């Protein structure tokens, strides 16, 4: 599995899921936020077999989460 930071706001899984799962298989692919609180910075956690783009998507300090920059790491 893979992790992640940058949540935008109101950006949802949905958002991640569909981002990576393009990136690879994606079987799942969570965000997490602040409770009443879906404005800071956060952090999800996503899950791709393809260790491939994990190789690269991993070192990538900028990704682009529909509007963002988020950025993704592997676990």
């Amino acid at each position: 599995k893979i992790f992640v930071g940058g949540l935008s706001v109101n950006t949802t899984v949905e958002d991640v899921k569909h981002y990576f799962e393009q990136f690879g298989k994606v079987d799942d692919a969570m965000l997490m936020f602040d409770k009443t609180t879906n404005r800071h910075r956060g952090f999800g956690f996503v899950t791709f077999e393809s260790e491939d783009i994990v190789e690269k998507v991993c070192e990538i300090h900028f990704h682009e989460i529909n509007n963002k920059m988020v950025e993704c790491k592997k676990a």
